């Protein structure tokens, strides 16, 4: 069903996450973590305290798809086991911010061809696929985008609801 998902998404905030490679998204799906540059780390920490759910919607650059979405379960923290992210040419692990814990809500892909009717008011009403890493997605657009993904029957949202 979609009812528990709608409950998790009620009054949530949404952020577009752009990764240069599939390796980082696969790591995030396996380990339940994300890290971003400090400018975006600060925004996500503010958002985490402000709303009952903060949703990250992931897209690998040049893939033509989103790769899933997850909910922040923590603010960023430093000093864990170093995650072996593949950073793009010119980027070093020192340039990253802290580590956020995330709970995946959907690990399934959605092609951009399916979201062409959704525009993001916070990015000049451009199609929601368009945006820099960290672009916030307005509530209605983000809710409808998450509802377009195929259901991920491997995930039980009962375990996310209790953290809210
Ligand atoms: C693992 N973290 C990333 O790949 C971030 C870095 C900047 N945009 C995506």
């Amino acid at each position: 069903g979609t009812s528990k998902l709608k409950y998790v998404l009620q009054d949530a905030r949404f952020f577009l996450i752009k990764s240069n490679n599939h390796e980082n998204v696969s790591l995030a799906k396996a380990k339940g973590v994300w890290s971003t540059l400090p400018v975006n780390e600060k925004k996500l920490n503010l958002a985490f305290r402000s709303a009952r759910s903060v949703i990250l919607i992931f897209s690998v650059r040049e893939s033509g798809k989103f790769q899933g979405f997850a909910r922040l379960s923590s603010e960023s923290h430093h000093g864990g086991s170093p995650i072996h992210w593949v950073l793009p040419a010119g980027m070093s692990a020192k340039m990253l911010g802290g580590v956020f814990k995330i709970d995946w809500i959907c690990r399934r892909e959605l092609p951009f061809t399916k979201s062409a009717h959704l525009t993001n008011p916070w990015n000049e009403h451009k199609p929601v696929k368009i945006g820099r890493d960290g672009q916030e997605i307005e509530l209605e657009c983000g809710t409808q985008l998450c509802l377009l993904f195929p259901p991920d029957e491997s995930i039980d949202l009962y375990q996310v609801i209790h953290k809210m």
